[PDB]
């Protein structure tokens, strides 16, 4: 069983925990109740272990998209924050922690793929997919490319693909119909057709991978990357002179890429909900608790208004903020899992020429909905 009287919080090692340990710091001093933050390898492939034992931490921090197999264990406890309290945070990552129709999640980070460019070789990027090819062109007169990113993992190819109409889960009746998938519709397969064309015109290669393309942008090599705020630090050291913006448009409109919401859970099987609640709602969700982890490491945008207001002062943070907004929040149902591996294959076989685009995409289709 949970120890009652203290809070154990699990986040991952690569997460701002000093940060957060000191805000744990704070809740002792104003309260007594002792904190203890731990980092754990694996802790999102432990926590399913533990907490089925009625074990485990009072909270685990982890992407919104994981919750939705520990909920439906019924790993987490529903949290019950009021009104006033949902209006301090984005509307939207409000819809990335809940499940069965209750709110089993605190949002805290927001991230989202955005277009990455070296503004010394392009201080004017595209506003449009459909002028990259061009760009493409001139830019090899000149020894360098335009656009390289990795095309190995659907979460990369989907902006562009989902960009016209396309979606994994339609969600409306309070949560996602699992029949009503859009990876077959015509928007999809303009979005993979104008893919898979700047491949066979060789403007991309269906090979590129994370290390490929980071490596590129990372030399000044090509012009243009598509990346999360977790490659900055990476950018920051090559001392590449780059921009974050805003993603290109298919066919006049927004691409659309996933977006993951970092959150708070509270374990089921906690003797210390309240606590649990006190901690996340009126220290970490503030202006000075978000500050104390983020100035540990960088959460990116936050989903806390009046943090991400002062952060967005930061144009590669209210880029992330703004593809977001024009992204779709991942689903975080069972049937994702089917979604992610049709996905993954139908773009393979579209570049391999092993599938013809609508092919690839209606078997793709029909494998999910299945
Ligand atoms: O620095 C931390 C940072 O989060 C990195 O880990 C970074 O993560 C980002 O990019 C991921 C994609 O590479 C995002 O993952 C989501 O999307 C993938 C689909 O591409 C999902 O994977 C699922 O499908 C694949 C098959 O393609 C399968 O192998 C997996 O097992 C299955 O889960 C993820 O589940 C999604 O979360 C991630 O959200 C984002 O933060 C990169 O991973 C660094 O390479």
């Amino acid at each position: 069983k949970i120890e009652e009287g203290k809070l154990v919080i699990w986040i991952n090692g690569d997460k701002g925990y000093n940060g957060l340990a000191e805000v744990g710091k704070k809740f002792e001093k104003d309260t007594g109740i002792k904190v203890t933050v731990e980092h754990p390898d694996k802790l999102e492939e432990k926590f399913p272990q533990v907490a089925a034992t009625g074990d485990g931490p009072d909270i685990i921090f982890w992407a919104h998209d994981r919750f939705g197999g520990y909920a439906q264990s019924g790993l987490l406890a529903e949290i019950t924050p009021d009104k006033a309290f949902q209006d301090k945070l984005y509307p939207f990552t409000w819809d990335a922690v809940r499940y069965n129709g209750k709110l089993i999640a605190y949002p805290i980070a927001v991230e989202a793929l955005s277009l990455i460019y070296n503004k010394d070789l392009l201080p004017n990027p595209p506003k449009t997919w459909e002028e990259i090819p061009a760009l493409d062109k001139e830019l090899k007169a000149k020894g360098k490319s335009a656009l390289m990113f990795n095309l190995q993992e659907p979460y990369f190819t989907w902006p562009l693909i989902a960009a016209d109409g396309g979606y994994a889960f339609k969600y409306e009746n309070g949560k996602y119909d699992i029949k009503d998938v859009g990876v077959d519709n015509a928007g999809a397969k303009a979005g993979l057709t104008f893919l898979v064309d700047l491949i066979k015109n060789k403007h991309m290669n269906a090979d590129t991978d994370y290390s490929i393309a980071e490596a590129a942008f990372n030399k000044g090599e090509t012009a243009m990357t598509i990346n999360g705020p977790w490659a900055w630090s990476n950018i920051d050291t090559s001392k590449v002179n780059y921009g974050v913006t805003v993603l290109p448009t298919f066919k006049g409109q927004p691409s659309k890429p996933f977006v993951g919401v970092l959150s708070a859970g509270i374990n089921a099987a906690s003797p210390n909900k309240e606590l649990a609640k006190e901690f996340l709602e009126n220290y970490l969700l503030t202006d000075e608790g978000l500050e104390a982890v983020n100035k540990d490491k960088p959460l990116g945008a936050v989903a806390l208004k009046s943090y991400e207001e002062e952060l967005a002062k930061d144009p590669r943070i209210a880029a992330t903020m703004e593809n977001a907004q024009k992204g779709e929040i991942m689903p975080n149902i069972p049937q994702m899992s089917a979604f992610w591996y049709a996905v993954r294959t139908a773009v393979i076989n579209a570049a391999s020429g092993r599938q013809t685009v609508d092919e690839a995409l209606k078997d793709a289709q029909t494998r999910i909905t299945k």
